[PDB]
């Protein structure tokens, strides 16, 4: 209650939703639609009417990289989500969270209706053609990464693989190719054998 | 003991700036396309892009995890961590994220991402389509920088660095900031500030 995630179900939200419960932390969450995210209630919290929101008393935090190392920062050591909380361990997770935020995140425009001002049906399709394309590739060296590595940054979960996990739900609504790619397969398993990841699925409507 | 790989007027331009604030020691290492995607650097960074941040063996890549990193290791009367708290830090990362992840994107028509397209009016369609959009994420900045000088906390941090940046390739190509006033100031107070100016400077850059 001291605490509330506004939220959309499978929304980049979903990443900060499950970070909240690996930190152990206390919460309560505020469900959206693409209506209640554009009503004067929601705008009046945030101007930008788009989620994740985390409400912290009166304080009003918003962009998801925000958000993911704001609950690192509160989370108790022995959480294990800043890996040996040095500088180095916190730029890894950093790097990581950004790969996800800036490079995977906004090429996924296209293939959620970004591209709708082409109008031209063959035109819109190509458009997600070759985002399905660039995804492949990033989820390839992500991929790579993750077959001598068990976690994204510093060999432990944090923020940058809740966000990962979240993108890769969004591979499998979209249509991106992410056959061949067994570390990044057995990572999703991982992800959904995880307690806190079924929890947040679950409260989100996805079980 | 840092060594920055830029490409000049690039993003990293915002880790440039944010280094000179610092006040820390570093090295400037120039790439071009062509350079970006040789052997050489492909071994630092696979991704083939800059920025790239080499603190001795170690290569850190991320624009959010190196304007991140350079706040973390200034010395706290530099005031780039704001009152340092954890809201202070939050602040910063919202405004980095908003330049990293929703206004660098949008540009990517822009500097010949559509080029798939093959229609030139295609190409000219998805590049208005992300000339309106910056708009409206410059409106929201403009908004905040009407009580604000600074982006985070009031003082100056690598969100006001990155934010200033796009600014640049706004004015590059023909994104719309009339009537946006605060930001306008903005833009105005960062070409006055000496470490910008010896950034731009040591970059080529007008
Ligand atoms: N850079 C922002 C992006 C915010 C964003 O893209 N929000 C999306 C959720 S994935 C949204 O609200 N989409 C639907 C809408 O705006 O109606 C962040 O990472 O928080
Ligand atoms: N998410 C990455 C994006 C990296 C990026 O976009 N780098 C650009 C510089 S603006 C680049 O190298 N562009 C040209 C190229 O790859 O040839 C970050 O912020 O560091
Ligand atoms: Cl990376
Ligand atoms: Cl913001």
């Amino acid at each position: 209650h001291h605490m509330k995630l506004y939220i959309m179900p499978g929304a980049c939200s979903l990443a900060d939703h499950i970070l909240l419960r690996w930190s152990g932390s206390s919460f309560d969450l505020q469900f959206l639609d693409h209506q209640s995210m554009k009503a004067p209630e929601y705008l009046a919290l945030n101007p930008s009417g788009a989620v994740p929101a985390l409400q912290v008393g009166d304080w009003v935090l918003t962009q998801n990289a925000a958000i993911l190392n704001y609950i690192t920062d509160i989370a108790p050591a022995e959480r294990g989500l800043s890996g040996d909380g040095s500088l180095k361990a916190r730029a890894e997770i950093n790097r990581w969270i950004a790969f996800s935020n800036s490079d995977v995140h906004p090429m996924y425009w296209a293939l959620f209706g970004g591209t709708a001002y082409l109008q031209d049906p063959q035109m819109i399709a190509r458009s997600q053609d070759n985002a399905r394309q660039k995804l492949r590739v990033l989820y390839q060296r992500a991929d790579a990464h993750l077959k001598h590595h068990n976690w994204l940054a510093n060999g432990q979960r944090s923020g940058a693989d809740a966000y990962l996990y979240v993108t890769l739900r969004w591979a499998k609504k979209v249509g991106v190719d992410l056959s061949s790619l067994d570390a990044l397969s057995a990572f999703f398993e991982r992800m959904e054998a995880d307690p806190g990841v079924q929890a947040a699925l679950q409260a989100e409507g996805l079980i």
